[PDB]
């Protein structure tokens, strides 16, 4: 149940840099375990979440 990176067919399973790996064992058919980047959720990673305080767009947060 080792941890191995997707191939490039299948890294694109979790996106915004998502790091997809696959749990290795001959049981389950390509169960996938994405260690994504800090402030996304989804099980593709697809949606930002607040990694600033992402609602002030009018503070300097942005820029």
């Amino acid at each position: 149940s080792h941890l191995v990176k997707c191939a490039e067919k299948e890294k694109t399973f979790c996106v915004n840099g998502g790091e997809c790996f696959m749990v290795k064992d001959l049981s389950n058919p390509s169960r996938y375990l994405c260690k994504c980047q800090p402030g996304f959720t989804g099980a593709r990673c697809t949606e930002n979440v607040p990694m600033k305080v992402q609602n002030q767009e009018k503070a300097e947060e942005l820029y």
